[PDB]
């Protein structure tokens, strides 16, 4: 049964994949996409976030239901676990170049926290368990925003992790389905990371 | 088997939507949007579509694969399903004003054609048959572009269809990963119309 409840909510995608998509061999693009998308399954399992879908390389995982830490260590977890798949991109990267793919690939990502809707949803032989709303839209325009190499986080998200996360202000944008300017951060790698 | 092959790629999505998910309780919100997404589904199986996926609202539909009719059928097939989707988005409003929801939600449409990679991509217990390229990203970037209400489709798909379906140029857009910019027309409901 669907419910309204705190989430914190993760988007990525692959800077540069669209353009490898149109020059690699498909079974070579399926290997190197696969790859990339067990690789980062494995570490959002391993930071307790449900994994919502895959839409080609961008990937949506939320925290905060099925089961929930609370709404900080929620929200902690989702970031460091996007500060761990950006490391780890440094070593696909290394064995992508192996491979002799040279083109340029890199991760970017958005994070929002807030109240969203969380249910099955669908047709009737094509449901998911998934989630909906404002504050999912918000996270996903965040990652539109975010330049190759960033995690960008809302002032809710900054909120909760300010005194376990490193962050800098990255002023306010733009973001269509949104009137008022909000406020964002980068997310700086530091000395006290979970991982 | 991934293989690269000349789709048409249609989304959708429902302008209104988000700001209903933010107002109606859970219970209603499901009931409506999978109500939505089972009658849209109901349409893309009757124009022959392979349903890809719904994110939320938002509806992906594509033609060619795995089976096709040709690339001017399989683009006629998919346009003539637009053009039947926004018809029964009238039926679906009347019956949702009976329910007292009177705030408006129209649909909106994105079509392109064009070559596509179609495989197995995901997660190793997270897999699904699915498609990738920059002619994908560009009917996604069609629906983002188009007006509530509106069709809008690319140079391409324009070609295949203008003999059968009546269009009209709507200009040339500013997408975000096209340099260049892409020819677009709004699909105008006729009377030699399939459905």
């Amino acid at each position: 049964e669907t419910q309204r409840k705190k989430l914190t909510v993760f988007f990525s995608d692959i800077r540069g994949f669209t353009e490898l998509s149109e020059e690699l061999e498909a079974e070579a693009l399926t290997d190197l996409l696969n790859n990339y998308l067990n690789e980062m399954s494995k570490i959002a399992l391993k930071y307790g976030g449900t994994i919502d879908k895959f839409v080609g390389d961008c990937v949506m995982v939320f925290f905060g239901d099925p089961s929930t830490q609370g709404a900080k260590k929620d929200a902690v977890a989702a970031v460091s676990m996007g500060i761990a798949m950006r490391k780890h991109m440094k070593v696909l990267r290394q064995q992508w170049r192996a491979q002799g793919i040279t083109k340029p690939l890199e991760i970017r990502m958005g994070i929002n926290t807030g109240y969203c809707t969380v249910g099955n949803f669908g047709a009737d032989t094509r449901m998911d368990y998934t989630i909906i709303g404002r504050e999912v839209n918000l996270a996903s325009r965040l990652e539109s925003a975010s330049e190759a190499g960033e995690i960008l986080i809302s002032h809710e998200t900054y909120s909760l992790i300010k005194d376990v996360i490193m962050c800098r202000d990255k002023g306010q944008i733009a973001v269509k389905g949104f009137s008022r300017p909000v406020q964002i951060y980068q997310v700086v790698d530091s000395r006290r990371d979970l991982g």
